[PDB]
C-alpha cells in the first residue's frame, strides 16, 4: 500500500510506501476518516491496535485510511471497512469535505493529512481484524460527543477536531 | 520487584515476583491507587505506556503500584510517584481504603487486588518516566468525572470504579481547592 503525496494546492505529486510514510517528519498526504453507525443509529467507536505506527491503542472514530492512486474516497472507505472491520456499508456520505490536520502522537509519530470525512451505515455484522483494531464499542453518538467535549485527550486528536466542527457535528447528528 | 500475596480474608501469606504474578490467573495481592492534584487543584491523569503488561496505552488516574516487603502503603505511593512521574507529594490521604477489584485486560492479563486508594498534592515539577507513562494531562476534576460518565469504556476500569465511589469522589473534590 501507499500514500499519495500532495502539494500545497492539494495536487497529487507522487507516492510513498505507507509504513515508510509515517515518521516524525510526515509529509502532507491524502487520507479519509469515516464514522459508522448501525441500523439502530449507534456509533461504532474503535480502539487502534497496539501495533499501529501512529496513535496505537487510541480510541477514535470508526475507520480511517489512505486512498490509493485513482481510488475514490468512497471506495477507500468501503475497502478499509472491509479490511479493518469485515463490514459491509451503505454508500458513504460527505460530512466534512475540507478537513485537514497535522498532529504528533505520544511517540513522536506525525500524521499530516488532507482528510475528507464521511459517514455510513453498516449492513452486516462486524468481523474484527485484530491487526488494526484491539477493541471497539457501540454507543450513542450523544454520549461520545459528551466525552469528547469533556475529556478530548482520551480520544484521537482528529476525532476531536472532526466532532467539534459545527457542520460535521450537525451532520453526524442525523445518522442516529 | 514483587507483590504481596493475600488470602481469602485480606491477610498476607507471602510474596511473588511481580511480572510472573500478573497472568491469566493472577492471585490476590496488595496494591495501591493514587489521585494527584497540583497546587491549583487540577487532577493529573496519565496514560499507561505501551510496554506495561496490563492495560497498556490506557488512560487512567495518576499512579498505581505495588507495595513491597517492609513498605507501608503510603511509602509505596511516594516511591511510585517518584519512579513513574518524578514527582514529590504531600502525605497521601486515604480516600477509599476498602477498594478491591478483579478485572481482565484487553489481552487477557488479570489484575486481582486489594487496592486502597489515596489522594495527594504534588509539590514539585513532573519528570515523566517514559517506560511507565506515555502521556498525561492536567485537568479539571469535573471534566474528568463527566468524561467517565459519558464514555466509561475509554478509561481504565479501576479509575472508573474509584471515581464513582461517593466517598472517594468527595475527597477527590476536596483536592480541587487552590492551595498555595
Ligand atoms: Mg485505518
Ligand atoms: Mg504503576
Ligand atoms: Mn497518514
Ligand atoms: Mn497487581
Amino acid at each position: 500500500e501507499h500514500v499519495i503525496l500532495l502539494n500545497a494546492q492539494g495536487v497529487p505529486t507522487g507516492t510513498l510506501e505507507k509504513y515508510a510514510a509515517h515518521t516524525a517528519d510526515t509529509r502532507l498526504h491524502l487520507a479519509f476518516s469515516s464514522w459508522l453507525f448501525n441500523a439502530k443509529g449507534q456509533l461504532l467507536v474503535t480502539r487502534r491496535a497496539l501495533s499501529k505506527k501512529a496513535w496505537p491503542g487510541v480510541w477514535t472514530n470508526s475507520v480511517c485510511g489512505h486512498p490509493q492512486l485513482g481510488e475514490s474516497n468512497e471506495d477507500a472507505v468501503i475497502r478499509r471497512c472491509r479490511y479493518e472491520l469485515g463490514v459491509e456499508i451503505t454508500p458513504p456520505e460527505s460530512i466534512y469535505p475540507d478537513f485537514r490536520y497535522r498532529a504528533t502522537d505520544p511517540s513522536g509519530i506525525v500524521e499530516n493529512e488532507v482528510c475528507p470525512v464521511f459517514a455510513a451505515r453498516t449492513t452486516s455484522a462486524l468481523q474484527i481484524n485484530d491487526d488494526e483494531v484491539m477493541d471497539y464499542q457501540w454507543c450513542d453518538l450523544a454520549d461520545v460527543l459528551h466525552g469528547i467535549d469533556a475529556t478530548p485527550w482520551a480520544f484521537s486528536p482528529w476525532m476531536v477536531m472532526q466532532a467539534t466542527n459545527r457542520e460535521a457535528r450537525k451532520r453526524l447528528s442525523a445518522f442516529t
